[PDB]
């Protein structure tokens, strides 16, 4: 009779996907943004550079959505990123979407070496090959819920 | 090798950042269905803990709740509020929290709707792939906290 919610010992909870996911993550957001507070390239400021390096030229509302944010939050952090020359405005079609700038790009250079290094320490000594399996795992999962 | 995330692929296949995009949805939609029975994830994180550990201190449930002392103390104080948690004493004199009658019947009364989204999340996942994810999460994180 598998464990349903309400579970009732501390170890179903430690099958329940939605209460790991938030541990490790209210975790790794924990140590990166005061490891970050020292570069104080906050995580609102590394979360839509990193979007916008990845899938290129995004729209305000893409921004907010890949980068975890609200619509307006981002819009903030993007009249920064663009004032402090992190990033640039442009157009395809025709709605105000966000670039990254060379500056940009460079000032992720440098951050990355730490975000990396951190992420070895997260994963840990896990198994690789197992470590695959959990990633496409919930790839497969974001896909099915958006 | 890939950490320039310079591509969804790879992005998409960096477990921090599933692992945020997926805790932000699991949340929203639950804190936002659970509206009406004024039920934020922040009050039923802690009544879900309280189920499954029985009884903590003020201070666990800060740490399994990934909260402050203080806005736990506070979260704290809305459920004994609410009917639906005790202040009680350690078996010494430690100050806990419990589920009451009520609580207990109230995460009863909304589980479906918890086994349901939990359906939703992770159901078409094969089962298998869906149990190492599990173990792997769990491995992951007792190396960084043990608790």
């Amino acid at each position: 009779p598998k464990p349903s919610f309400p579970y009732g010992s501390p170890g179903e909870l430690n099958s329940f996907l939605p209460y790991l996911l938030t541990r490790i993550t209210h975790i790794w957001s924990s140590e990166l943004n005061q490891a970050l507070a020292s570069e104080k390239l906050p995580t609102p400021k590394l979360r839509l550079l990193s979007s916008l390096s990845a899938y290129g030229e995004l729209t305000v509302g893409q921004l907010a959505t890949l980068g975890v944010m609200e619509q307006s939050t981002t819009s903030r952090t993007v009249d920064q990123l663009v004032d402090e020359g992190l990033a640039a405005r442009s157009i395809d079609q025709r709605k105000r979407t966000v670039v990254l700038t060379r500056k940009g790009k460079k000032k992720l250079a440098e951050i990355s070496p730490l975000i990396n290094d951190f992420h070895a320490e997260l994963v840990g000594n896990v198994d690789p090959d197992k470590l695959q399996t959990c990633i496409e795992v919930l790839g497969e999962i974001l896909k099915g819920k958006t």
